[PDB]
């Protein structure tokens, strides 16, 4: 009831239309949720992730030893958007293409925020992502044909760093497009690369600079979601209605050495 | 009974022969019906598609607000053709190849009309097609080998425009022939292109200029058919019998930004 | 749910009071709905009436014949009004005469709009009424005593025009008052007139200029109502609440020669 959706001047079918418009973008753009570990939605009142460490408190007496637990507080993010009440009424009159452009804009903005956090961190929320926290040095992939061998090198790094398990290749939009549009003497590079990596389709990540190789053994990267992506009502005028996309989440790099960055090719 | 078929001097087997000749062409040339949404045949008395919008009426008093509903009236199209009564009698005498050339000519003319409407519109009937109404700028495919990368670019456009879902590639006759006859260093381009798009066979569209990429998520383009393609009787002489192919249809572009044109390669 | 009534700061009993105030006026002033054919309320998404005709499209090729279906799009009309929240609260405190004057004003305004459309048309909505579309010439009724004979003449016209069936006499307010207040040598004219027409009570129409005679055989005039007369909520202040009366309707003159106008007496 924190979304206050029943207070909106919106017919149920328009609610379904907005939800479908957002959900299609979320399932078609959330690369992070498909490749890291995901701790299920815990609700609104889930506040922080228990990391398990302890911090030694200075200036304590000798007869007592005092330590402070360490936690990772979640970040709650809301992106507002606005819709026309007449457009939403249209769907009650049988219309099937109401103007839901701002719904898509806000949904992609939220996807951008969460994925940029997952990959390249978020200093304000105290989140370090996969790329900004790996200790290895990023491989250089001079050309698209360099992708197979470089990928193998990455895997070697992960085996020499102790990180076993099948390794997935994640591609930024430029990298994904160039790899899948490339042929080596007619033979497509993507076929060889897919032979060298996990059997699943290669993940295209919009918010990833260059490319990445990461272990999928599990337990390396954990995304905690308190309140999953939701659409809620804020206010409304005679003609304009204000909604928001809301999510409470945090991201933890359990094993920083479980992924290797690859500069763009 | 609007086709008045029982009034024709045609034996039932000749009716079946004409129907088969038309139906084979319809299933082998109707590309539009296989790639857009199709609202089922509603019958003869289905007049218009309810778009759901409202139009503000000018010059109205202050104490009243008046709006006019908006609809898309269907177009009813008949193409006549003529057959020899003796040729149609032949099939009652065991003949299996009666001269049904005009049946094929009329059937392909109707296919041409409907597909040209679907792709490039029809101003007289107030129909805008997929190509004439997309807002993006058509990609340039200089050569057949340019097809993969260009296709990827198209998909990128659709993802940046919010149009998710699997993307199908539709080919004009020239484009289809050149793509499927082409090899890059021996490797066929069509294999790579088919790897880059939906798993179904690529659709060849005779009435398409260049090529097209379009989302198949559904809800983007809607073809409404009131009366499906039918053969009806008009008049007959001592030797000549006049029939027609009849169809009542309209086509709506729900989301103009759901498809990208590609100039021919 | 297009009326959004559950969002209003109005107790259920005040809703019932407003509905009763409107419904009494609607049943006591809607003359059109009692004398024309009425196609039932089809809902909000019913857009247009299928007239059944076809229009020949110019500039079409010879091998194809193209015709456009003809429809009559409905008109959606909303008249706003405003009520005091304190007055509506009074009914929760046992009050039985809350100030619902604006409810009556809006209800009579809507009755005026619909009946004026039915009788004298509405150019903006593309509606022709009964009076403006009859082909005969309006009879002249010099005095109230002229009513019987003139009425008979009207019936004669309808029989000579082929329009059979019992004929009803509809009276404008001036005509109704003058006829029912008139006596010929003590004998009331209304008795003779009622003997000459259908057994039902003569209909008083507020929005009718002069009088009218019309066949009640059925199939002559058709009123289509998509959304029937309803009261809906628009907005509200701390003290003021805005509602509206809403209706989607259109009116069709199937047989223009089925009624005769009579100039006022």
């Amino acid at each position: 009831d924190l979304l206050k959706r029943h207070l909106a001047p919106i017919v149920p079918d328009a609610w379904s239309a907005i939800d479908e418009e957002a959900k299609e973008i979320f399932q078609g753009h959330l690369a992070g949720r498909k490749l890291v570990d995901f701790r299920g939605p815990f609700g609104w009142e889930y506040a922080a992730v228990n990391t398990g460490e302890l911090r030694p408190i200075d200036d304590t007496p000798e007869d007592v030893d005092m330590k402070l637990r360490q936690v990772q507080p979640l970040a709650e993010v809301r992106v507002p958007f606005t819709l026309d009440v007449t457009e939403l009424d249209s769907v009650a009159r049988g219309a099937t293409n109401p103007d839901l452009d701002d719904v898509a804009r806000a949904a992609e903005r939220m996807v951008e925020a969460e994925d940029s956090a997952i990959f390249h961190g978020w200093a304000q929320a105290g989140i370090k992502g996969i790329v900004d926290s790996t200790p290895h040095e990023a491989l250089a992939v001079a050309s698209v044909s360099d992708f197979p061998r470089a990928v193998l090198s990455a895997a070697d790094t992960l085996r020499k760093a102790g990180v076993t398990g099948p390794y997935a290749l994640v591609l930024g939009p430029k990298a994904y497009d160039d790899l899948f549009a490339a042929t080596q003497d007619g033979y497509p590079v993507a076929k060889q690369v897919q032979r060298l990596v996990v059997d699943g389709p290669l993940v295209r990540a919009n918010a990833l600079a260059g490319a990445l190789v990461m272990s999928m053994r599990g337990g390396d990267y954990e995304l905690t979601v308190g309140q999953d992506l939701s659409i809620g009502y804020a206010f409304h005028d005679r003609s304009k209605v204000e909604l928001f996309v809301a999510e409470s989440f945090t991201f933890r790099v359990l094993e920083p050495g479980a992924a290797v960055h690859l500069r763009y090719a």
